[PDB]
């Protein structure tokens, strides 16, 4: 077994498409540019998730930027991205 | 791959509309002008959101101001922008 | 581009008027008289904001006085004060 | 400008009538005798707001003591007073 | 002005009555015997107020006890003890 | 006046049975055994109070164990004593 | 008296059955294995409680595993586990 | 009985099969590829549980990923396994 620490195989992920959730579960999904050891994240080419409401109906929507400075205590996933039927 | 803090690459934004994020999807827009190591931020030329509640209508509008001090543990988002229908 | 920090240019609202939201929302407007580094602030003519409750109409008010000492871990934003119809 | 910190404003309160609130807007009124850098308070002559409950009737009265020590971190404000209908 | 801190006016209320409130406003009343800096407390002849549920009917009542030893950062207010009708 | 901390009164119950209140109103009885200076605390002989729900029946029970560790930072109180109807 | 810490006494439970309760009263059952003084722990042979929703029904039931690590932070409660009717 | 800290223990997982529940019981499973001491972890072969609303169908689904960054202080339980009805 390695002995990568979890900092250093987020490393990995530099510059790949990185899917991201914050407290109370909403996500931003982006290329990940950089990272510190609080955890602040920067992602470039992003895409927010926008929750919405009108009446009861809470749809949702998706918001695209150039670049998103994500502050670190509100992270709590990272995760890479995300066939036959038998 | 470059070597950049978080805080590094959100120099790249001074003097740039920035669009920010707090605690609980509360949102404002204005040029960065300032920011620390907690992340307060100060933007100039804002526009808060305001929101409001008459009954049931949760309307919600825009109060722009000259300078505005963001304190840091609120923030979760800063943005690079994404106002008129012609 | 200057290199002020965000304490640095809140010293450019001293004795000028401001507009102070803390948790939740509540607001109080007033004259900045001093701050510190934990960012206690102290108002003088200030205007307090008055949340009312009699059954469900929460109206609201004004409660005016000469000096406000506010718990700096409660202020959320600082912001300077806030014409054709084409 | 002067020189003072928000703490050095406060003393001109020391033996003033003070109005303080706490965290969820519970008031209490006293002469201020004491404080320390946390913030703790001890007025004298205080009248603290005591809110009840009988059915939906959320009433709402006076308890006068000799003495209150208000422990430093639910303060959010302390205010320079702003009592009969004659 | 007497210097005298929060604390040292506390002693004051040594081997006296004394009546807490605790987070959520739960209160206590009893004999101040002890105190240090984070401010755990010590009452003897306490009384404990005890909240009660049965159906709707939050009812109310009192928990006599010789000694209590409260955990300071519960504590919100300790107070000293709370005439013609024109 | 004597000059013993909470701490050193606390002491005085080593052995002798101690009623025990958590974050909440949760309750344990037993004999205590040990306390740090966190307040993480053994009883021995210890009761629990159980707390249960079927349809809005939230009745109430008693679990009874050899030891039991309180993590500290859930205390709210501890008294002395205040079991059978003849 | 002993001079045992909480941790002390804790220590007699290496290797027997041991009842945890975590925040919000969420129960575990197992062989201690190990614990540190931040009070992560390690049980063998654990039973966790799994809570469940279908419609209003919150019933409940048993997962079984080899070993679990609890966070030590969530722990409330470790107690020893739990005859004539006059 | 053996020395182990429970980190000491949680390093018997590294490249096994393990579940872990978060704040909230959020679940994953995913095989252990790296932790720190805070707890931070990653799985690589993750499968993250996703929840889901239409209408009152909180019905209930599964995401999986390559690597899994799961920020330490939201993680409660990491557990040994406990998928097909044939």
């Amino acid at each position: 077994h390695h002995m990568e620490t979890p900092l250093d195989l987020l490393k990995l992920n530099l510059d790949e498409r990185v899917y991201i959730k914050l407290r109370g579960a909403r996500t931003l999904v982006g290329t990940l540019q950089a990272f510190d050891s609080h955890c602040n994240i920067v992602l470039s080419d992003a895409v927010e998730t926008i929750y919405q409401l009108n009446n009861e109906e809470l749809s949702e929507s998706e918001r695209r930027c150039e670049m998103v400075f994500i502050r670190g205590d509100t992270v709590t996933l990272i995760s890479t991205p995300s066939a036959v039927e038998i």
